């Protein structure tokens, strides 16, 4: 049972943006990834201070970043907060709303898209290496779900029936052709060093 969306206008245009543009600083989508992946963490970790019930679904506040050559996919695992039905379909996307107006004024007025993060759009940053992204996703108080969007103007959602992940995000982006050096391991750990030295939850690369 797979529901198709139409994007919003505004979020169509942002993602056309990023696929189109020339800039040639991609690697920029993997730092935008992780410190999403940290705020998930530090979300979980704060309302568990409150109510400890909520680390039932899992105690391990982590970062995992699985290369996988064959499927062509890079995906980026977390154990945060997670995300309900109603933030995939309509809350995140009408926050975004304002944050790609003011994203794509900023661009005009001569900034680079380096600087997406600033406005809270940095996850569209994935589809400056990836030609399809998959999130899949479970929020304490929803079901498991599995989001997807090859661009296009439209996006997906199922109820997720694959392997239960307990509590948190797993980002698998599927990689444009000419952007499988992000399976490389020399080339991930470059980059994690480069832009995310700071993240105060263990980063796990796994190896093929
Ligand atoms: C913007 C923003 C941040 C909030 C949404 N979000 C994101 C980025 C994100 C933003 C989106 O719109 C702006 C969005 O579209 C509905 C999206 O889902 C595909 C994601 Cl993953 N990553 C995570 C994550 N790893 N874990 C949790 F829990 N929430 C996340």
């Amino acid at each position: 049972e797979v529901e198709t969306f139409a994007f919003q206008a505004e979020i169509a245009q942002l993602m056309s943006l990023i696929i189109n543009t020339f800039y040639s600083n991609k690697e920029i989508f993997l730092r935008e990834l992780i410190s999403n992946s940290s705020d998930a963490l530090d979300k979980i970790r704060y309302e568990s201070l409150t109510d400890p019930s909520k680390l039932d679904s899992g105690k391990e506040l982590h970062i995992n970043l699985i290369p996988n050559k064959q499927d062509r996919t890079l995906t980026i695992v977390d154990t945060g907060i997670g995300m309900t039905k109603a933030d995939l379909i309509n809350n995140l996307g009408t926050i975004a709303k304002s944050g790609t107006k003011a994203f794509m004024e900023a661009l005009q007025a001569g900034a680079d898209i380096s600087m997406i993060g600033q406005f809270g759009v940095g996850f569209y940053s994935a589809y400056l290496v990836a030609e399809k992204v998959t999130v899949i996703t479970k929020h304490n108080d929803d079901e498991q779900y599995a989001w997807e969007s090859s661009a296009g103007g439209s996006f997906t959602v199922r109820t997720d029936t694959g392997e239960p992940m307990g509590r948190g995000t797993k980002v698998i982006l599927h990689l444009k052709e000419d952007q499988t050096e992000y399976l490389e391991e020399r080339r991930i750990k470059e980059i994690v060093k480069k832009h995310s030295q700071f993240i105060g939850y263990p980063i796990t690369l796994f190896v093929e």
